[PDB]
């Protein structure tokens, strides 16, 4: 019926990798695929140690267990991001501080950062918005500065590059999330660790396997979770891998025949496209324009569901939330998030996206504008 | 090359349900074949409300969640239990008091929980170790006595009975594991919350959605975390409750096998069998036998290693251990805990273990004690 906003990537090999996980007897996590996922990981993007988990929520929990967040520590992130970015923290009884986003990338603002760090700030976690890397190289500079931890958020930045670098890579810790909607998916749910400080990496395995040094009589020796993924979703992650390149490569093609196409009304004034800072590699995870406001947007959500196209906005400022005034404060002004996330639509992209049904959607568009 | 403790179940249909839900579009939590396995769990049990999480881990973490465990509060269980059935209160800030098991089931000694409780106690959460029910009317009786929550580990249980009652559905919340270890398996990992308190149904499943509400705007609501278990695995899952009786019954008939031929070596004192106590229906999750004490166990370890069969102990108790002499407390004398842990000895049991692999086992067994 509907050309919808996004399917999950099907390769077409992962019922063969599947089948070769469960006819080896192993399907609960850290099995073969398990590990062949992390070091794929690990040589390709440059990580010291990478540990796959059921979802990038609980990567980003245990960057906070990892921290040792203690309850009045403050970290700072985002309004603009996912529920989970903060819950990981607040979890652990943190104090969000949020940062206002700079408009082009929707990213954190790294000119602001500073002037919300107090004797209380803890970690930093930039969000790659849209794969799009945050301004890593200054935000590093604050954090050794101020003795800041940084946990990147790169759950939608798998393949994304910042100055030559794997996002994910260039924090004490890094979260990958590998759920449907993303780029590479896990068999639907899923997400990964990157333990890049090498100095965290005995306890991050330990807490890992549920407290205990099962990767080693094994015993209880700290708090953790069960952080594993099983390794029937690696095997799905595994045959995704396999085809990084090929995943990656058409989604670009598909971002830029959006690009192309939608051009022309950027530069007459009518919409905004994304941008991409100097050195910022993306992956194409997302393709947003930018509305005049949320009527504007509104309108065209219903144009396109009368034409059986799904388009669909994206994160309510946490900081607005019921949860957010109690959970967390923002320092200084309002003055883009809110706007900006309300002007904000997402196009139907995903890998297995027809030419034929991007060409209608972009038609379709073509037409709402005029 | 050796006769394995354990494998996965594999049925042979789980490939073709999985198919399905990939041809189907979704993969991420709570689709089609999580809301079916639900809704299998719930009629066929009897609970209000079954969630499927990541894993068993997961489903105690919400519970602890859900109960809004305090630093301070105090939550007593068996030291004889897995790391998580603690770390889930731990992270909570939850104090750990232990309690002495009874011998003869190797279950929190439902006798001795009232000498522990104090003005601090909030939580008391019994483990059904083997599939083997805890004395629940007494300790429920306790809990409304002492106005105390009981959050069944029943980890082991799926498919068990306590007088009738399906293990899961009796103490206001629930957990089972979908773990490749168990009787059935989400995949290799997976959980289920049974909320039975209807009052706990709302929060659950808000804490259970990052914190956010799936009436479906959306928006932060509440703490939470990713509870969702893959479609994929759910469909593993529900290929496998589809033969939840057939599975059932070939453990059962294997483990009968076991006790019948180890009974008269149990009769002349040379061994301990399993005790079921009366109203009490397992599900032949595990096959233990008690030795005389750790050395006897160990000899038998090695002489079943040489004849490549793999025998196992099983947890190390808790309060022993590093993390729990921290995090926790024993309440009493360690009578029964220490000592019996320490004999036991889990013998090879799967739904796909052939029974000529079985009859080796037996007569390695019947070889050693003699
Ligand atoms: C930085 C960051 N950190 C962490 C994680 C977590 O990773 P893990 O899951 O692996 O643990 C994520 C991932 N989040 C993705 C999606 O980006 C997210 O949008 C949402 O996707 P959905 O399943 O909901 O479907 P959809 O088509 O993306 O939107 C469907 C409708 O929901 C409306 N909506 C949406 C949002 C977001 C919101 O706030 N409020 C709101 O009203 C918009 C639509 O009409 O959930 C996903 C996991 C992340 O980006
Ligand atoms: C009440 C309860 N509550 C919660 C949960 C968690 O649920 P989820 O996983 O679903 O999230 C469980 C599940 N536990 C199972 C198994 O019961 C448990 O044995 C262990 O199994 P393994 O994967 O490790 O393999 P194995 O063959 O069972 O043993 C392997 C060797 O390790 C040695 N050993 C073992 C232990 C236990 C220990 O402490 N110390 C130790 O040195 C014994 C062997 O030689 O872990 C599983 C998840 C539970 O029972």
């Amino acid at each position: 019926h509907m050309i919808p906003f996004n399917a999950p990537p099907v390769v077409g090999t992962e019922l063969d990798y599947m089948q070769s996980a469960m006819g080896s007897g192993k399907l609960c996590g850290d099995g073969g695929f398990t590990r062949r996922c992390q070091q794929w990981l690990e040589q390709r993007f440059g990580s010291a140690k990478v540990l796959l988990t059921p979802s990038c929520t609980a990567s980003l929990e245990m960057a906070a267990l990892l921290l040792d967040i203690q309850p009045g520590d403050e970290v700072i992130m985002p309004s603009y991001t996912f529920v989970s970015t903060a819950n990981a923290f607040v979890l652990r009884g943190a104090k969000i501080v949020f940062v206002d986003v700079r408009p082009d990338t929707m990213n954190i603002d790294e000119t602001l950062i500073e002037a919300a760090i107090t004797d209380k700030t803890r970690v930093i976690v930039p969000v790659h918005y849209a794969g799009v890397a945050c301004e890593m190289d200054t935000i590093m500079a604050l954090a050794k500065k101020h003795n800041l931890f940084v946990v990147e958020d790169a759950a939608q930045g798998v393949m994304s590059t910042y100055k030559g670098r794997a996002l994910g890579t260039i924090g004490h810790i890094g979260c990958f999330s590998f759920h449907e909607t993303k780029n590479y998916t896990a068999g639907g749910e899923g997400g990964a660790t990157l333990i890049n400080d090498k100095a965290l990496i005995e306890r991050a395995e330990i807490i890992r396997e549920k407290g205990t040094n099962r990767s080693q009589k094994y015993t209880w020796r700290d708090i953790g979770s069960s952080y594993l993924m099983s390794d029937l979703q690696a095997a799905y992650l595994w045959a995704q891998l396999e085809a990084a390149d090929r995943i990656n490569q058409q989604r670009l093609a598909l971002w830029q025949n959006y690009y192309d196409a939608l051009a022309p009304l950027a530069k007459a004034g009518r919409i905004e496209l994304p941008s991409i800072p100097d050195g910022c590699v993306q992956n194409a995870h997302m393709f947003y324009i930018k509305l005049r406001d949320i009527d504007d947007r509104s309108a065209l959500i219903n144009f396109l569901k009368e034409a059986e196209i799904m388009a669909v906005f994206h994160y309510i400022p946490l900081h607005g939330c019921p949860a957010g005034e109690h959970f967390g404060e923002f320092h200084g002004e309002d003055r883009y998030t809110t706007k900006e996330s309300e002007r904000l639509l997402r196009l139907p992209l995903f890998y297995n996206l027809s030419p034929v049904n991007q060409r209608t959607v972009i038609a379709t568009l073509l037409n709402y504008f005029s």
